[PDB]
């Protein structure tokens, strides 16, 4: 290049002097065009569009977000990716991948705390500094010796910044969504965003090959998911964005992680309370953003539905499990639940629960303990988290089949004429049923019940096989009608869109459930022993109100295995940088941008 | 195109004159090196050597063996590799990496038990097949319950297979050494090879998590190592 510079210096002076005498110092672009047409005179057009692509960079360039998605999805550490990059860079001569600092900039553009924004109300008790990332989850606790001891490790994001980064991630999708729904690319807000709210612990995360049992080491995440986005034009609203898979593992963006027990109450609420404060400050605010070159405004709505049963009974203030109070919507006792089957409503709310707890504190009528216990309907603790509860179809049909197995046990028992039996007589009845189902169905019995055995039990042919063993075929007709009502009721909560999929089955729901209640209360009037499952109470009573409220009934070892993967593969030690690392890599794993690049094979 | 051609017709005819007067109708290399010098003075050299590789004729895709090398050296599973391969194929359009078929093909090429060879002695108590690799280390130890009971799993090669495979992939090294130390390629042997051997146990190799410490399971590899290849020609020998 030095001797080429010596042979080409005069020509270089001439081309730069034409550049500054025609364009004004634009030697690069004119050099591009003259070399391009110098190749175009030899009709090698493949190389011409190739040079267009490499000046475009969209050829074999690999924009750093793509290889970042590759490294995150394939679980590569830094040294190995550096090895792969330098080896392919050496063997091809061209630099097809990217180096590490560009990868760090490409990940710094996707973390929380990068884009600017503001809020039309000034967001009381929130620091308006706009470049905060992973902060300490303890919000400045009091870890000194003279204080209450707490040895947990919690790392969190601020709520608003993570919401902002999630919206900036789904920016391109919401652009093409509002294009596809026959509207303009220019449109001010307000976009109203409905957000799923969830929390769950992932059990044990310890890995000890020996040294006895090491540590139980329970931990728990707190996460959210953007469910749907909507917008009006004048008075007509439109769903501008809907999510296809709500409960999947690729759309659960985490706020905070802590290594703590799920039931360790005070530490849990002490870490989770400032995020609650941020949520309630955010409930009555207005976000303003600059995504599509123009400002947009945002309101928000939060649905706390992603909780499980033991946790919602714990963090709202109810009894754990051993009460007479089983319904988290209706105040029906266990006594009345066996008695009244469907005629209830939804009567539990947050503010009245606060009022009931204040009644439990004050005790204004100086009554005794048990009448307080039935007056407040199981309210014992101060409520501190708003939560709208729901169900899932696995618990519904597993409670159904757990009833039905006992129904067939009493049906082979002929217990209507044997008012008592020995327990081992019922064990022999059960064992004859087991031999019977193995000899007819070829089914393998098991004491534990999962969704699989429960789902493959409910067939017309198996209920035919079990009613063929019993005489008095009015019993066969009774279980036939009963199974018919069951299979009618099944795809209602087994559709995920029952307002649209099976509206005929959605209608006549109170009609068929009242029929089935009349069947169980009159014909099979021997199950009435007071034993009733809360799952069954929810399937009988609390179905259609949940349906008209939401419209849906929409993987245990999922977060924990992935958490062990992140902790073991790519992590720093000392228990301080570790949680920041797994939190950051989890947030990078959960981006819509990277997954959208990652599954490009289907196109 | 015709507009900028009209704008730069003087430039085209000017460097046309300069190409005829400097190197005699050599517009291609002159205009190319002008682009290279300009875009390297731009200090954005990734585009520059990309254009250099594409105008030299450097191939985009690569050998299967290099994919095998980087896969082994990074310790990656076939699932994640296949995901990476299909993503780069979907993004780039053209294919650069390889799928698993040619990988396993070049693998069994490089594996022992594939290439023919012979022995001038007949090698008593040794089989005649040249195409057996991995076998049981038990050598037909009947482990029925009526006999002495063991449980030690043992896998092994055949020794001569390992020797000939080690020779065939050090073949390029000994070729370069023969070209370095003043000889030809058309030499015959007998090449004298010095081989040391070793085995050592490694202590526990187990990750027991069902209940903690189950068994200190001790394993042991047995291995060989070449360290010297020589040839004696005429009077003396030479460490090739
Ligand atoms: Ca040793
Ligand atoms: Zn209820």
């Amino acid at each position: 290049r030095r001797a080429q510079k010596h042979r080409l210096r005069e020509l270089k002076i001439q081309v730069k002097e034409f550049a500054d005498k025609e364009e004004g110092g634009d030697v690069k672009a004119v050099c591009l065009t003259l070399f391009l047409l110098a190749l175009r005179a030899r009709n090698e057009h493949r190389q011409a569009d190739e040079l267009e692509a490499i000046m475009q960079g969209r050829g074999s360039g690999l924009q750093p977000a793509v290889c970042l998605a590759i490294r995150v999805n394939t679980f590569l550490s830094c040294s190995q990716y550096h090895k792969m990059y330098r080896t392919v860079k050496a063997i091809t001569g061209r630099q097809i991948f990217q180096p590490l600092h560009a990868l760090r900039n490409a990940e710094k553009v996707l973390l929380p705390g990068y884009h600017p924004f503001e809020w039309q109300p000034p967001l009381k008790n929130v620091s308006s500094r706009t470049d905060v990332g992973i902060i300490d989850g303890l919000s400045g606790l009091a870890s000194s010796v003279d204080e209450y001891p707490v040895d947990t490790i919690a790392k969190r994001f601020r709520y608003d910044s993570a919401l902002v980064s999630a919206l900036m991630d789904m920016e391109e999708d919401i652009l093409e969504g509002m294009r596809s729904q026959d509207l303009d690319d220019y449109l001010n807000g307000p976009f109203t965003v409905v957000v799923k709210e969830s929390c769950d612990g992932m059990g044990d995360v310890s890995e000890k090959h020996g040294s006895g049992p090491a540590v139980p080491e329970k931990a728990v995440r707190f996460s959210f998911t953007v469910m749907r986005i909507t917008i009006e034009h004048g008075s007509q609203n439109v769903k501008v964005f809907e999510e296809p898979k709500p409960n999947s593992e690729l759309c659960c963006k985490p706020l905070c992680l802590m290594l703590a027990d799920e039931s360790d109450h005070e530490t849990l609420t002490a870490i989770l309370s400032p995020l609650i404060a941020e949520r309630e400050a955010m409930k009555s605010s207005e976000l303003t953003l600059e995504m599509g070159g123009i400002p947009r405004t945002f309101k928000f709505i939060f649905r706390g539905t992603g909780y499980d049963e033991k946790l919602v009974r714990e963090v709202e203030g109810l009894e754990a499990s051993g009460s007479v109070y089983i319904c988290t919507l209706c105040d029906t006792t266990r006594l009345e639940a066996s008695q009244n089957l469907v005629f209830h409503s939804i009567t539990r709310s947050h503010a009245e629960n606060l009022q009931r707890y204040e009644v439990w504190r004050s005790n204004p009528y100086h009554e005794s303990v048990e009448e307080l216990r039935d007056r407040v309907k199981g309210v014992s603790a101060k409520p501190f988290i708003e939560t709208v509860p729901s169900i899932d179809a696995l618990h519904c049909d597993i409670g159904n089949a757990a009833e039905f197995y006992k129904i067939f046990q009493l049906e082979i028992g002929e217990v209507y004429k044997h008012p008592n039996a020995s327990k081992e007589e019922r064990k022999r009845w059960q064992a004859t049923l087991d031999k019977h189902l193995r000899k007819r169905m070829n089914l393998k019995p098991i004491m534990r019940m999962n969704g699989n055995f429960a789902r493959k039990l409910m067939t017309q042919e198996t209920v035919d096989a079990v009613c063929e063993l019993i005489p008095s075929e009015e019993r066969h007709e009774a279980l036939r009608e009963l199974m018919d009502l069951y299979l009618k009721m099944k795809p209602v909560w087994r559709s995920s869109c029952p307002a649209k999929e099976c509206p005929e089955s959605l209608c006549q729901y109170s009609f068929n459930s009242q029929r089935f209640a009349e069947l169980l209360s009159t014909k099979f009037k021997y199950r009435y022993e007071g034993k009733i499952t809360n799952y069954f109470h929810k399937t009988l009573a609390h179905v259609p109100e949940i349906i008209e409220r939401d419209g849906s009934i929409g993987g245990n070892q999922s977060g924990n295995k992935l958490f062990r993967r992140f902790r073991k593969m790519n992590a720093r030690q000392s228990k301080c940088y570790e949680m920041e690392d797994v939190l950051k890599h989890h947030w990078l794993y959960t981006s819509k941008y990277l997954q959208k690049f990652m599954n490009a094979h289907n196109a």
